[PDB]
């Protein structure tokens, strides 16, 4: 999960774009790393609480991979919006 | 996750948007700009409901950290919103 | 309407406790306010002014939602309680070297 952040730096940093370009493109991918962070955490805080299942334990982990999802959805959109511009 | 309760209007507010800087006549770094603005006071508000679930997961009964937690998660929705406010404003304002 | 009204309200209790609790908040609430207003005045494009703008104010969303898991933990009462600051923690750090480097990125190239 690691290895997808420094293939994107490398991809950043071979293609030739601008700063502004290089920035977006970087931290939209940080942005999906501190989402998944952030997620964990939470379901740390629920294995926390206890093994035994509750409404509100699946709905936290909802929320949390869902948070997930719309991150790497707005990184997907980014790569494919700078790229289409750069080319 | 629940998209049938409130964030409904969250939600669709945030479509609406992205729909809207899909379409107008922008630069690519400016519409990424609109959209990941907005993006993240969905992502924000997915955490915030997140923490308020496991809260109140532990319970009814009060605690001061619980309120507090609870607080913290909306206070970083706020900041948040105002920075797709400013976004927005600050992009869109020559238009 | 009423709903933001009282999400307002909680929003500014939360401000208001991390602010009144610790130092390293105030002092963290200055640097990124410091931030804004130099972004604000810069001689920069709108698009550089706006990435000034949303990298060190993610820095606040982030510290706020760790420390909203902070609560919860600590609330609680813990190998994972660890784990869950730990991971929490990491994000924090990650959003303000991002911060930092956006600012010396787009500084160098304005200056
Ligand atoms: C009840 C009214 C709701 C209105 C929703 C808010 C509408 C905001 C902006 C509408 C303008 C859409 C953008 C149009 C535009 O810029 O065209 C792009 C350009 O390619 C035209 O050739
Ligand atoms: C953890 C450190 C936080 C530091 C927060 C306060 C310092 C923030 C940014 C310092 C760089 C900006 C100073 C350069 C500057 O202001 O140039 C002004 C420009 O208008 C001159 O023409
Ligand atoms: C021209 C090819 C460009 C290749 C790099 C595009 C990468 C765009 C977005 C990646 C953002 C996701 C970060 C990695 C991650 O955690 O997601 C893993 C998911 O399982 C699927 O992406
Ligand atoms: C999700 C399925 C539909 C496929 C669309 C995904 C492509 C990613 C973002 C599309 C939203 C922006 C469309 C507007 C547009 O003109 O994009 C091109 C940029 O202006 C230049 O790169
Ligand atoms: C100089 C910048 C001016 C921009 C300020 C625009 C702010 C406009 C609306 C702020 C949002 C109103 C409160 C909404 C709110 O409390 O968020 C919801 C809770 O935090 C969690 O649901
Ligand atoms: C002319 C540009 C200035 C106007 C800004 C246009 C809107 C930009 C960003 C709004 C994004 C916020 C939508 C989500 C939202 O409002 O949720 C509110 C909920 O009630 C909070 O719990
Ligand atoms: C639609 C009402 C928005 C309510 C919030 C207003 C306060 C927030 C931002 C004010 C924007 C001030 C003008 C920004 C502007 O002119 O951008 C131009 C670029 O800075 C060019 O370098
Ligand atoms: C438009 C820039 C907004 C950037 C976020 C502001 C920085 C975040 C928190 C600091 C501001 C919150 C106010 C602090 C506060 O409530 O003070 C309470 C009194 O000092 C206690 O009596
Ligand atoms: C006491 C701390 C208050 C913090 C100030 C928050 C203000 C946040 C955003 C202000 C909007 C930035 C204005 C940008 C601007 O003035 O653009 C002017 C351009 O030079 C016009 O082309
Ligand atoms: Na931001």
């Amino acid at each position: 999960e690691g290895v997808a952040v420094l293939l994107c730096v490398v991809i950043a940093a071979w293609l030739d774009v601008d700063a502004v370009t290089r920035v977006l493109l970087i931290s939209s991918v940080m942005l999906v790393m501190i989402v998944e962070l952030l997620n964990s955490a939470i379901e740390a805080v629920v294995d926390r609480i206890g093994s035994e299942y509750h409404e509100l334990s699946g709905r936290a982990k909802d929320l949390g991979s869902a948070a997930v999802l719309i991150a790497i959805i707005d990184a997907v959109i980014t790569w494919a919006i700078l790229l289409w511009s750069h080319f």
